[PDB]
């Protein structure tokens, strides 16, 4: 399926325990996708302050469009020293490795993998 349902759960900043996927844009967006398949991919909501407490290169989600069966629909864009490789709409959060933190909320997304 080009697209897959999934429930992120929304981490605290200051709980997550693994701040990003790795060390280069394509690096982080593997490890990304692959989180996301596995069902061990948080989600951080932006605010002041949240990103410099997180490791670059980030991985957004980002609202694709304007939501099925309650699912709003979002790709992923990396983002290394203020240049993005992706072009989406709103930030939705920034995605970093689920290790048993416990959740704040769930983010339902529809996932263009």
């Amino acid at each position: 399926k080009t697209h897959v349902q999934l429930s992120l759960p929304v981490l605290q900043v200051r709980d997550v325990l693994v701040r990003g996927f790795g060390d280069s844009v394509e690096e982080v967006l593997s490890e990304a996708r692959q989180h996301l398949k596995d069902g061990t991919c948080g989600l951080v909501e932006v605010e002041k302050g949240v990103l410099p407490q997180l490791e670059q290169p980030y991985v957004f989600i980002k609202r694709s469009d304007a939501a099925p069966h309650g699912h709003v629909m979002v790709e992923l864009v990396a983002e290394l020293e203020g240049i993005q490789y992706g072009r989406s709409g709103e930030t939705l959060g920034v995605l970093v490795p689920h290790v048993g933190e416990i959740p704040v909320a769930y983010r339902k997304v529809l996932l263009r993998k």
